[PDB]
């Protein structure tokens, strides 16, 4: 239920193939993957109490899902909670790195923007 704002991400599309370099570059696999809308991607950190996961997803506003070109605009990116072995406390260093990695999300998109 955590969200990062003003990432930027929300401002601008992207083909998918595109994106899915990015992605892969930066840490991050498929997820949720049932979604024929949406694509999403997640970056797992796991700890001691579980896993914390990135995830970032964005819809096919033109093409689909299935195909190389699809074009994807962003949504807010969030950090999502799963605890194993069995109000939410996020830990301030994991929301630090999140941000840091939304930052290179974001410059690696700006540096194809005009191509």
């Amino acid at each position: 239920s955590l969200k990062f704002e003003n990432t930027g991400l929300e401002n601008q599309t992207v083909e998918l193939s595109r994106l899915d370099d990015i992605m892969e570059r930066l840490g991050f696999v498929r997820a949720a993957q049932w979604d024929y809308e949406r694509v999403t991607y997640d970056r797992k950190y796991v700890v001691k109490e579980g896993t914390y996961y990135l995830r970032v997803q964005g819809y096919a506003i033109e093409g689909n899902v299935d195909s190389r070109y699809a074009l994807i605009k962003l949504l807010t990116p969030i950090m999502g909670k799963h605890y194993y072995p069995h109000d939410e406390h996020f830990p301030s260093s994991l929301v630090s790195q999140c941000q840091n990695v939304l930052a290179q999300v974001k410059s690696e998109l700006e540096k194809i923007k005009e191509e």
